[PDB]
């Protein structure tokens, strides 16, 4: 059981995390979680963190090249993520492919039906060969309660990503589209206030 | 030892690259080779190479794009050079990190004293621990024979002159290393000796 959740930044998607673990270990299911990117254990990563703070020259201008380097911090965490499906009945992602069909997308000011989306599956799903996510969860939220979330987590420093309040909410709408049509497998749009054990009864 | 050899497009390195390990191995020394990119070895590789040939949309509009790609295709050889390294006497490289920073600083019209080939170093060698070089050879060629002598670097004639002079200008200030400056005509087994 390999499931995936996305969502926008300041979205909250730790939390859903956190409770569905509990819900699924609750109901007997053994759970193993892994975020990406795999900051600290991926130098593919940790650049891209980095350039999304300005560093590394002109790294972060190109929407393609940043995807790529998400792709391969993944691509290196192929055998990980078996490893993890192996040990555990359900095996939980903050963050995946379609995470970057969704950025992606919204950077270059396509909707589902532009190239970046079917690149990105192309790439990660048919070429790197990442596993297939049983049930991809998209966590939907107000744009302006998940912006303030990145504001305040912060100013108490938001990357480039997390400063472009228009680049968050053209990512919402992607991911929309993308559960609508069930992009790279089966997909549920879940609320904040959604209730943990029945969402684990429904994805299991 | 660690050779690497380096040099623009046409400059004739596979030749050197021969000679070159002819001259060790007569000398009574093993040698082993390896060249970059690996193609067909890896995906940062192949999507690099891709790139050039204008795929992945965006992708080689980006020279640090372009240059962590071709590092992160080293890092995956770290662990094949450091076992070269182990077994054999004489290593040499077609291709190895100053390419990275000789094409970086000429697409940025930098020079080798810029910031494109101090953030080469700054990533390849210290972050991805790819060995350093003893000896990186340049084979100079003048952009007038190179011209001579099909990506998108490849079609750049203005690009492969710049790198050209970066180079030479890596190989004077001593980047990452020692350097030595030799034509095609270079005696293999003087050449030999000097770097031994
Ligand atoms: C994992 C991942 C994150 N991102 C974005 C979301 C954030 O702004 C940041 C780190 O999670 O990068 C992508 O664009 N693609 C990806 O594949
Ligand atoms: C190995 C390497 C090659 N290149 C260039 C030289 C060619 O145009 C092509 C393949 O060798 O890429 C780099 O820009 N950086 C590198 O690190």
């Amino acid at each position: 059981m390999l499931i995936a959740i996305e969502g926008v930044d300041g979205a909250g998607k730790r939390t859903l995390v956190e409770k569905l673990s509990g819900a699924f270990r609750a109901a007997g299911r053994s759970v193993a979680t892994l975020a990406f990117p795999r900051y600290g254990q991926s130098v593919a990563a940790d650049i891209a963190a980095e350039a999304l703070h300005g560093e590394h020259g002109d790294l972060a201008s190109s929407v393609y090249a940043m995807a790529t380097l998400f792709a391969l911090d993944r691509a290196g965490a192929v055998h990980t993520i078996q490893g993890l499906c192996r040990g555990y009945d359900v095996v939980i992602l903050d963050r995946y492919v379609a995470s970057n069909a969704a950025y992606s997308a919204a950077r270059l000011h396509e909707n589902a039906a532009g190239k970046a989306a079917a690149w990105v599956q192309r790439i990660e799903f048919a070429r790197l060969g990442l596993p297939k996510p049983d049930w991809q969860v998209l966590l939907a939220v107000s744009a302006e309660l998940a912006g303030e979330r990145s504001r305040g987590r912060a100013q108490r420093a938001r990357d480039n990503y997390e400063r472009d309040a228009e680049l968050q909410q053209r990512t919402g709408a992607v991911y929309a589209e993308l559960a609508a049509q069930g992009w790279g497998g089966r997909w549920l749009v879940v609320g904040a206030d959604v209730d943990p054990g029945r969402l684990a009864a429904t994805l299991a």
